[PDB]
């Protein structure tokens, strides 16, 4: 209802105002890309990819609190979400995987097999202790994600067009488009009291900074790799 909807556009302007790490300008590694080696950039992306892998069990962690709750109607759009990541609309094939086939085909970058690095285990482990939490706080924070999805990709199309040379795969460029040319938010809305409200904005603001933090440390990690020990 009305509440709850000042509240998520609340949140989402939030995001857009205070937060320079879903900035296409102040975004961390893209204020290093006039400094920054293309090895530099594919490492970003490297680490980058292992997000949207991970963010598909954490979804189904959510699913598993909405139903938990009695949210059935949070925990059918989040199954749809998992599904969707996981390959129904693009022939079967996931998310992740045409990324990362994207990546290879374009610029010879593999990332199947990337580890994460200390600041990408660090997000990951930072994660999971907020998925951890009550279902209000979980889907505040499994609706940040939801947030930043648009933001996020943006970056991404950004960074993977400046390492491209030429045109990037087409199946990359569909993967794109797809995404960047309300379902989760009316979910919610059916169960949630207004007495979580804080709980909800609570796990969106712990997502969205712990991201944020990611993008600055893995920035760093990158510039980084060209440092002599002085």
């Amino acid at each position: 209802g009305m509440e709850f909807n000042h509240l998520t556009k609340q949140l989402n302007q939030l995001l857009a105002q205070d937060y320079v790490a879903f900035s296409i300008t102040e975004n961390p590694v893209v204020q290093m890309l006039s400094q920054a080696s293309f090895a530099q950039i594919a490492y970003v992306m490297q680490q980058y990819s292992i997000f949207p892998k991970e963010l598909v069990g954490f979804t189904e962690l959510a699913r598993r609190k909405a139903l938990g709750a009695g949210w059935n109607g949070v925990a059918q759009e989040l199954q749809e979400n998992i599904d969707e990541e996981m390959g129904s609309t693009t022939g079967g094939i996931s998310h992740y995987t045409l990324l990362a086939d994207g990546l290879e085909e374009g610029l010879g970058v593999a990332v199947k097999n990337t580890m994460p690095s200390v600041a990408t285990s660090k997000l990951l482990r930072t994660v999971l202790s907020l998925f951890d939490r009550q279902v209000d706080y979980v889907l505040g924070a499994t609706y940040a994600i939801e947030a930043t999805s648009i933001p996020e990709l943006t970056l991404i199309v950004k960074l993977v067009e400046w390492l491209h040379e030429g045109a990037i795969p087409k199946d990359l460029q569909y993967f794109f488009s797809k995404h960047l040319d309300a379902g989760l938010r009316t979910s919610v809305a059916a169960y949630i009291q207004p007495e979580e409200f804080g709980e909800f904005a609570a796990g969106f603001r712990a997502m969205i900074d712990a991201m944020q933090v990611w993008w600055q440390e893995l920035a760093q990690e990158a510039i980084s790799s060209e440092v002599v020990l002085s």
